[PDB]
């Protein structure tokens, strides 16, 4: 019975869609076109549905799957229904454990490319021709927050890809800022208890706003630099399309002489950088709590593939001492006016998975999974974190054989002597399970390191010291990175960072740990230190004012690249336009708006006072994507306004709120004809102001102005004016 | 390292303090005295901590947990550091898998003991005396969202309580809805996949608000009845004190002569029933999305104990088939107008636990369960239910000792012949591990049922019928329990189930879905069916303005029970007051403030534009719980505003915004003094307005007008008035 409408409108065109204009569906559905080859290889696995009987997981047909099996119509269920026992049992072990850390995560399926050959610098079979393609699989993260909370709550965000090569995957495995909170693997466990919901109660879900993760970072300065990042506008990211990503260590490249050239891993938003600001952040959580996941999923629909261009910041083996922090000290960045990010490919995103739990949820990333031509370094963070990613692997994806997992298995060849194991896939032919062994005549074989296809050999690094559970001194430099962090901000980035402090701090309910955070503030920058004591009606003391500030970091007062926003980057492709409409809506006006974003691949969405559809005047049937106040203006990045029937919404409260949240989050508003009359709703200005977008209608110059706005994301200059507005 | 401020205030007080006060702490050393026999029988596993040494697991000392073990300060981490790897590994496996349904939840340990002996009708030990003290322990949860979803979504809630009896556990697991949404557990898996995220893309979290629910709902109008509860405020709870909760299942009572009487379970709340209103609640989700769970911990650490009254629908074996419904269907409620709730005794959770992951986490409950005195019944849902609990917790747990789990054991004596399995803890020394054994001389024993402290022996219901797949057809009736549901709605509720119907809808993509839900509610009621029909731009057809209302159920028309406030429960004690302050304060009015709040049990929050201290007009410090933008008017009951120098805080964006909100979510609000020119703000007639408390000064009858205000929870004569205003 129940089935599809007539029409076909339950199933989704199989072509790139904008936003919203259809029911969003499974990459391999949506489209069967798009392809790589670790796409194919999981055609294995893939199970359609059309036209196929409902079985049990045997294979037998069921005839009713409304009702279990009883002693009469009234009667208690038997225990011989095994097609009730087996649905049930197989749906109470749905579950599986998130993820220690990064539980919450969004991914894709795409493909890289280096621009030419580094074979000079290294000899990893992906990065040697740049007309050699390697799949993808990327997932976006947040940190604390379980698999079920907010997507755009203040935090670190993880960048993890994972890379089908050749000889081997290889995964990357990174966050968007590019230094940790801690220097040695041992305090991991230690931070994470700190930052995650307290132990007692389990609050707060996602935030790092309450008091064991300030009193952890008000004893552990180290963690400064990183909390700074994370109490910018980085912490809370538009979309995982507009944020850098970072592999934060230092690792090595290793060519094919042996030579060894330290390296730092960048991914360069190619839509550029661009995050929310706080109210807008917090309110999302609420109202879209998978804002993130959906804007990826979407943009990947609408054919507006996430890129991002590999960089690498390259240090030869004989500068490794000579900047003024360690190079193998995570807490500290290698600013880019010291050494630049050489492009070294682009990465796209161009399909979503099929089924997310077995795609994203069991996908098993590990930064130890590294090939030939690349090599660790000895930064302290990064050696525990080898030890940890494989050990979680076996009790979060059930044992030793999660590399089966469909989304996890190389497309590269794989054969060793490991064997058994719990859900063991693969049946093993060879005669022999060990080496050496003369009864397979000792295969498979090991392979000498050579300049390609060889075997893995570790660069032969000098080491030379005693045993010791020791931090170096080089690492005791606290103040200075973040100091420089600061500087390189824009005012307006310098004002979210003070409030982002305020706010977290006032959340924290012992007042010492409190001033004990101004305190360390107060060893970075005064001005910075004295506007969040300020919020926190905290005075500094007189030895707190003459704290002298760090040093500079070789000679930098300021590097530009730390910025989201100080050097100019805006892409409107991609973005979205609320446009509310009215109920005779000038047709004249949606024409010339729709046709200026089409033309950049910015989308609109048709919102009103109710759902179904609206007639513009010349009588085009208008059908609604949500009402005012079900898509709020935090899900967009601009709103326009048209003339028409104004009446009709120049009451209505949504209306109304919808301009004046979408004006306090600093986003550019577009009014036409009588739609100007909502000018006294953001009570301000009437010859105009930079930021709204004004005439008798919308025509060419109007969707200029607008797209000009649109390109430099927000409009900072109207800070000044949002805090007397009631919103 | 003897971190602790000098002047003990990292420590809160071991004694009863209002919420926010002190910083929460585990339930053991916060309230050291409040105990029972399972708080006291868990001694043996609590750990403490203070003047410890730091150790390994297997008890070696800890001379520097901030380091790995290296060769040389930077040089790699070496794999003999035991330390290091046995502190990673238990970090990198703490996670287990999350509850498949009621992942979110929140919970604490209590006590209950019954009014009188209900001997006469049942044998079950804890209902026997009423100088019999059961501690129960109970977890109160959402459905759909994960661990780390928001608490103040709209579904249904979970209400289980674990009794710990003398002769074995009863678990009580049941809802805050009396009915369920589908007949039979095999449909269990397709209810529940349809309301979770979406497979491909896993989205909504923690929302029914997507096309796979409407989908599911619109094909099986069985789900009508519950949906009807959800849609409503029932589906938006103040608090887990503030709803009622209910078993669902008839299940049977056996007395000591064999007599069964058909039940079903009831907790009422003693602090009232009160829910918010859905803009509020949506913005809790993300304002703070540890509401419920904060609330409840709060309630419990101030003294407000949750308390809840267990009462019986109690039906005689003759009367099984005398209503309109059949008894056995879980998506049919019992009237209380046909057969009244007959009080049984008092709950009341008085404890916090001390580890969240350790109680609540792994807490089991089943509702399998029942001790010698109750027994099941052939309800359909219920018959797969007693299947599901026991399978689940053997992957969720790790095995089939999870009745060893400290919270999970039970304070009687068990003792049978089962062995082994994961994580066994008791050391059997039963020399025989079968029965009939010689060699023990057969101990443990079977033991005969008998009036008190016998045998299990289920009640003999007579079974007659055949082998079926099949729904009896006394269960095809859909409609009138919706139908008597809406009926029994105030006009503001009845206008809060269309606006959940609506915005649910309104994020419904395939239209046709839509359609096919309105044209079901038009079975149930036209003028339901037309306001939402309206608010999603669908006309319904002549066909569909002519259905016939379903019939009365079983004579009745509409039953008062069925409101949350249709009569009067409302109760003040424990919740809280917003109270906005300035620089300079007139005493006297927040004197008087206080005072008044305090004697009825309700306690307040000072905010304010900052952190820190504010000194009143005659120079008392005031110190400052938050800030406007910081602790939102979401979180509180209502607002008072005290005089002094209002032009302080007049202009204050986030002032006038905090009183709008409260305005527009029915919150009743206190302007004293000049605090009145804040009424232009929330357009307030100068003669003032019910709702509105407004005076000179904050003596007199100000207290009790707004005490009154508070008592009856919202201002719902103001809804008219809220439709325009732009918050
Ligand atoms: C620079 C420092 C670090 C970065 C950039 C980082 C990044 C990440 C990311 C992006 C993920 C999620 C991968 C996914 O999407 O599945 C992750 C997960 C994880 N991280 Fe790291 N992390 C860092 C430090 C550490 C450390 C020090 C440890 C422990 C020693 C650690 C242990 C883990 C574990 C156990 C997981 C879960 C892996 C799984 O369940 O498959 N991380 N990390
Ligand atoms: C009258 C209908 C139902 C009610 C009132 C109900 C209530 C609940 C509650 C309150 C919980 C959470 C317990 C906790 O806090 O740990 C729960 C969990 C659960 N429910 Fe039920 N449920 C119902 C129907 C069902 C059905 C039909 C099934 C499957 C046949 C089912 C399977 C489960 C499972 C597997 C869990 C997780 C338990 C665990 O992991 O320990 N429920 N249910």
């Amino acid at each position: 019975d129940s089935l599809a409408p007539e029409d076909g409108s339950h199933r989704p065109a199989a072509e790139p869609t904008p936003p919203g204009a259809q029911p969003t569906a499974p990459g391999s559905l949506k489209a069967p076109d798009t392809r790589n080859e670790k796409l194919n290889s999981l055609e294995d696995v893939r199970k359609g549905s059309e036209n196929y009987a409902l079985t049990t997981n045997q294979g037998v047909r069921i005839a009713d799957d409304q009702n279990s099996l009883r002693a009469g119509s009234r009667g208690p269920t038997l225990l011989e229904d095994f097609i009730l026992r087996e649905k049930i049992t197989h749906f109470d072990h749905e579950r599986i454990p998130e993820r220690i850390v990064h539980a919450r995560g969004s991914a894709a399926h795409g493909y890289f490319q280096p621009y030419k050959s580094l074979s000079d610098i290294t000899k990893a079979d992906f990065l040697s021709d740049p007309n050699k393609i390697t799949p993808v699989f990327v997932r976006f993260s947040t940190v604390q927050g379980g698999a079920g909370s907010a997507d755009t709550v203040r935090s670190i965000r993880g960048f993890a890809t994972k890379f089908y090569t050749e000889e081997g995957i290889f995964d990357l495995v990174g966050n968007n800022t590019p230094i940790f909170f801690i220097q040695d693997a041992h305090k991991f466990p230690d931070f994470v208890h700190a930052v995650k919901p307290e132990p007692h109660w389990a609050i707060p879900q996602g935030q790092s706003a309450h008091d064991t993760f300030w009193d952890y970072v008000s004893l552990q300065p180290e963690t400064l630099h990183n909390v700074m990042w994370a109490m910018s506008d980085r912490g809370i990211p538009r979309s995982y399309r507009t944020m850098e990503g970072f592999g934060i260590h230092t690792f090595r490249l290793i060519n094919a002489e042996g030579k060894a050239t330290f390296v730092r891993f960048h991914w360069k938003p190619l839509a550029g950088k661009a995050s929310l600001v706080w109210d807008e952040a917090q309110k999302l959580t609420g109202r879209d709590p998978d804002f993130h996941r959906r804007e990826l999923w979407e943009a990947i629909e609408a054919g507006d593939f996430p890129e991002y261009e590999l960089g690498f910041q390259l240090i030869p083996e004989e500068d490794e001492f000579k900047f003024d922090f360690d190079l193998l000290d995570p807490t500290k960045l290698i600013p880019e006016e010291l050494v630049p990010v050489q492009r070294v490919g682009k990465m796209v995103l161009n399909r979503n998975p099929d089924n997310f739990f077995a795609e994203n949820e069991q996908a098993a990333f590990h930064p130890g999974h590294i090939v030939p031509g690349l090599d660790f370094t000895n930064d302290p963070l990064l050696q525990g974190r080898l030890f940890s990613y494989t050990d979680t692997q076996i009790s979060r994806l059930g044992g030793p054989n999660f590399h089966e997992i469909p989304i996890n298995r190389p497309t590269c060849p794989y054969h060793n002597f490991q064997r058994d194991g719990m859900h063991r896939m693969g049946i093993d032919t060879n005669p022999a399970n060990y080496e050496p062994n003369s009864i397979n005549d000792n295969w498979p074989r090991e392979t000498p390191p050579g300049p390609k296809r060889g075997g893995f050999e570790s660069y032969q690094e000098r080491v030379e010291g005693n045993k010791v559970r020791e931090r170096s001194p080089s690492f005791g430099e606290y103040y200075s990175h973040p100091r420089l962090f600061w500087l390189s901000q824009t005012p307006f980035e310098q004002r979210h960072i003070v409030d982002g402090f305020s706010f977290e701090l006032s959340k924290v309910v012992r007042p010492y740990i409190r001033e004990r955070v101004v305190d360390q503030l107060a060893h970075i920058d005064l001005t910075l230190a004295q506007a969040v004591a300020k919020n926190l009606g905290i005075e500094l003391t007189d030895d707190q004012l003459n704290i002298t500030p760090p040093p500079d970091v070789n000679g930098l007062k300021k590097d530009p690249s730390l910025s989201l926003y100080a050097i100019p980057d805006g892409d409107v492709k991609g973005r979205v336009v609320a446009i509310l409409l009215n109920d005779e809506v000038r047709s004249a006006d949606l024409l010339a708006i729709l046709k200026a974003l089409k033309a950049k691949g910015v989308h609109a969405k048709l919102l009103y006072s109710r759902m179904g559809e609206v007639t513009a005047d010349d009588g085009t049937v208008l059908p609604i994507a949500a009402t005012f106040a079900g898509a709020p203006s935090l899900t967009v990045d601009a709103v326009i306004v048209p003339c028409g029937n104004i009446a009709d919404i120049a009451d209505n409260g949504d209306a109304n709120y919808y301009l004046m949240e979408a004006y306090k989050h600093l986003k550019p508003i577009a009014l036409a004809g009588d739609a100007r009359k909502f000018k006294a709703t953001i009570k301000i200005a009437d010859q105009g102001e930079e930021g709204i977008v004004e005439a008798d209608s919308a025509d060419g110059s109007f969707m200029d102005e607008l797209l000009t706005l649109m390109a430099a994301h927000r409009v900072w200059s109207r800070i000044p004016k949002i805090d007397k507005i009631p919103a």
